[PDB]
């Protein structure tokens, strides 16, 4: 779809067999969720944002469905105030900006 | 223009008579710059992101040029790791997401 920006661009996600909502975030390089439970091995990672850094778990090659579109890629899990879909996933679903 | 997401969506800005680069950020409600010098009165504000909060100065009704498009609105000034154009400004320039 086309999504305008009068409201936060929140969409419905399926990841790890669980349903969540997440913000389409062109300012995020990576994809971050709080409170999902993903299977298998992970690596600890520190990431930076406004207000400093955050410790996350890094999971690789995770399938995700983003507003009905399929992608696979790295998902970070940690205490983000809102779930975000970043460019690693947005490029796979053909998402662009336009003005 | 249309902007794809293979790279960070960075554009050229003029604000307060100064030239800067900033990220088109659909996950940002507000617009934040580091190291600009804006005129007039401001109000201190605490804002939240990943990794916690940040103290900013809030300036209202600031003119800005975003990739050649004119807007006016609130600009926050404080120690962001990258300058961001948020939805308060993006709606004025007709920016949309599309997939
Ligand atoms: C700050 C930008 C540049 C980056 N962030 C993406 C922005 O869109 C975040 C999303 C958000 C919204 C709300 C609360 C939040 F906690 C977070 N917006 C944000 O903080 O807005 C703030 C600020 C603007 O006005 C209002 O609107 C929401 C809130 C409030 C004050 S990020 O989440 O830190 C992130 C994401 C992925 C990523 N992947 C990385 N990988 C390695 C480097 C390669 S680093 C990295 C860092």
């Amino acid at each position: 779809p086309q999504i305008t920006l009068w409201q936060r661009p929140i969409v419905t996600i399926k990841v790890g067999g669980q349903l969540r909502e997440a913000l389409i975030d062109t300012g995020a390089d990576d994809t971050i969720f709080e409170e999902i439970n993903l299977p298998g091995r992970w690596k600890p990672k520190l990431i930076g944002g406004i207000g400093g850094f955050m410790k996350v778990r890094q999971y690789d090659q995770i399938p995700i469905e983003i507003c009905g579109h399929q992608a696979i890629g790295t998902v970070l899990v940690g205490p983000t105030p809102i779930n975000v879909i970043g460019r690693n996933m947005l490029t796979q679903i053909g998402c662009t900006l336009n003005f």
